[PDB]
C-alpha cells in the first residue's frame, strides 16, 4: 500500500520525476498565469474598444483572468513545493514535509470560469428563439455539474478507476449537453448580423469545441495507453498539465479575444 492521492502524488511516491519533467512542468504552469496576468490588462485596456451594449462580456474575460491567474499561481506554487530532489537518485520525489500536489486549484478556477465563460456570449450575440434567461440556468446547472462530479472523479483516479471513469462519464453527459446548447447559441447569434461577424462566430465554435474537450483528455491522459503504457508515468504527468495549460489560454483568452473582436465587427454595421 503506497499511502501518499491522485496521480501526480503517486508517480512523484514511486518513480520520481526527472529534472526535465519537473522543470518543464514548473515553466509550463508558471507560462500559464503569465498568460492570464498579460490577459487580465488586455481587457481591462481594450474594453474601451466596445460600445457599452457589450461591455459585460470584457467584464466577465477580466474576471476570469483574475480568478485564472490567482488560482494558477496557486497551482504553480503547488507544484514545486510538493516535489523535491533527491541526491542519491537524482530525481525529484513526493516531499512529505510539503503539502503535497493538489488538484483543488484548477477544479476550483473551472468552478468558477466555465459558467462565466458560457454566460459571456449572451453579452456579444443576440438568440432569436430561445430565451436568454433559459440558456443561462442550462449553461450553469450543466456547468457546475460537470464539474463538482469531474472533480469526484478525480478523488478515484488512482485508487478506484472505475469510479473515476464512471463519474467521468456522468462529467461527460454535461459536458455534451453544454455543447449542444453553446451550438444552438451560435447558431442563433449567426442570424441577423454582417458575414463578418458570422465567420468570427464559426471560428469561436471551433475554438470553443477544440478547447473544452482537450480538458476530458487531460482527465484521461495518463490512461491512454493502458496501465503497461508510456503515457502511465511522468509523461502523463508531463501531458496532462501541458494540455491543461493549453486548453486554459484558449478556452479562456483565445475565446476572450474572439468575442470581443465579435463585439468590435457588430458595432461598425
Ligand atoms: C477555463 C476552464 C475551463 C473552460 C474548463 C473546462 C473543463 C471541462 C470542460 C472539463 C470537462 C471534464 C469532463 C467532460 C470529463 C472529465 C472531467 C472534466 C471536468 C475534466
Ligand atoms: C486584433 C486582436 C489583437 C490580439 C491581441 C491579443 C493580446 C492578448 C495578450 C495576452 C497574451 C500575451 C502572452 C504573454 C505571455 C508571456
Ligand atoms: C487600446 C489597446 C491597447 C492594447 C494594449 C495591450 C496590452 C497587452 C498586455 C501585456
Ligand atoms: C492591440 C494589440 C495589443 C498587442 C498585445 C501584445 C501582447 C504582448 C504580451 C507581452 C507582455
Ligand atoms: C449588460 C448588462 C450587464 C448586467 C449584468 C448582470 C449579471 C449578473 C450576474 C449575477
Ligand atoms: C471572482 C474572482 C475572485 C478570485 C477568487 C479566487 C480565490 C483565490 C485563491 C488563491 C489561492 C489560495
Ligand atoms: C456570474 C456567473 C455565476 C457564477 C459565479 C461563480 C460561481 C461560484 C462557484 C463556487
Ligand atoms: C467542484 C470543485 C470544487 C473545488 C474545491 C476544492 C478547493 C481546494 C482549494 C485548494 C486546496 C488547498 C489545500
Ligand atoms: C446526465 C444525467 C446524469 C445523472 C446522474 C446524476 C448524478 C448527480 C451527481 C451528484 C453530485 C453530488
Ligand atoms: C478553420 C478555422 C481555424 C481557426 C479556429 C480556431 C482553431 C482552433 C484552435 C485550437 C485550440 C488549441
Ligand atoms: C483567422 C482568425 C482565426 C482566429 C483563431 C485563433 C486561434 C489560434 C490557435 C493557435
Ligand atoms: C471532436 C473535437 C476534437 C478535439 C480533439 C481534442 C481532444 C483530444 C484530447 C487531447 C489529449
Ligand atoms: C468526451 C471524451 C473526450 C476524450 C477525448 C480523448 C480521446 C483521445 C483519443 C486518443
Ligand atoms: C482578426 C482575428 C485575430 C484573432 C487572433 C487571436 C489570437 C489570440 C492571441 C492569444 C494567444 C496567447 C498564447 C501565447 C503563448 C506564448
Ligand atoms: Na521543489
Amino acid at each position: 500500500t503506497q499511502e501518499l492521492a491522485n496521480f501526480e502524488n503517486f508517480i512523484g511516491a514511486t518513480e520520481g520525476f526527472s529534472e526535465i519533467a519537473y522543470q518543464f512542468t514548473s515553466h509550463i504552469l508558471t507560462l500559464g498565469y503569465a498568460v492570464m496576468l498579460a490577459g487580465l490588462l488586455y481587457f481591462i485596456l481594450t474594453i474601451k474598444n466596445v460600445d457599452k451594449k457589450f461591455q459585460m462580456s470584457n467584464i466577465l474575460s477580466a474576471v476570469v483572468m483574475v480568478s485564472a491567474f490567482l488560482l494558477l499561481y496557486a497551482q504553480a506554487q503547488n507544484w514545486t513545493s510538493s516535489f523535491t530532489f533527491n541526491e542519491e537518485v537524482g530525481r525529484y520525489f513526493l516531499d512529505p514535509s510539503g503539502d503535497l500536489f493538489n488538484n483543488g486549484y484548477r477544479y476550483l478556477n473551472w468552478l468558477i470560469d466555465v459558467p462565466m465563460l458560457l454566460f459571456q456570449i449572451l453579452f456579444v450575440v443576440s438568440l432569436t428563439t430561445s430565451k436568454f434567461s433559459s440558456v443561462r440556468n442550462q449553461f450553469w446547472f450543466s456547468g457546475a455539474m460537470m464539474i463538482i462530479t469531474g472533480y469526484i472523479g478525480q478523488f478515484y483516479e488512482v485508487s478506484n478507476l472505475t469510479a473515476f471513469l464512471v463519474w467521468g462519464a456522468i462529467s461527460s453527459a454535461f459536458f455534451f449537453h453544454i455543447l449542444w446548447v453553446m451550438k444552438k447559441v451560435i447558431n442563433e447569434g449567426k442570424e441577423g448580423i454582417s458575414p463578418a461577424g458570422q465567420k468570427i462566430l464559426s471560428n469561436i465554435w471551433i475554438l470553443f469545441l477544440i478547447s473544452w474537450t482537450l480538458y476530458p483528455g487531460a482527465y484521461l491522459m495518463p490512461y491512454l495507453t493502458g496501465v503497461d503504457g508510456f503515457l502511465y508515468s511522468e509523461d502523463g504527468v508531463m501531458a496532462r498539465q501541458l494540455v491543461y495549460t493549453i486548453a486554459d489560454v484558449s478556452s479562456k483568452v483565445i475565446y476572450g479575444v474572439l468575442l470581443g473582436n465579435l463585439a468590435i465587427t457588430l458595432s461598425k454595421n
